């Protein structure tokens, strides 16, 4: 479950989800599961999730959750 993710589990998951391609960036600002659900459109541009169609698709793949 998200909140027991370390930050190599949220690497995992973004590949999951097709967007691997954002996990060393996520990796080295020590994302875990649990920062997850309260990081802001900021957060996310700064984590380099520049597309909004990324930060909408992690957003759906959080509420699935």
């Amino acid at each position: 479950m998200l909140q027991l993710w370390s930050k190599f589990d949220v690497g995992d998951w973004l590949e999951s989800i097709h967007l691997g391609e954002h996990r060393d960036r996520f990796e080295d600002h020590e994302i875990e599961g649990a920062h997850l659900p309260a990081l802001t459109k900021e957060d996310f541009v700064e984590l380099g999730v520049t597309r909004v169609g990324h930060r909408e698709n992690i957003e759906r793949a959080l509420r699935q959750l």
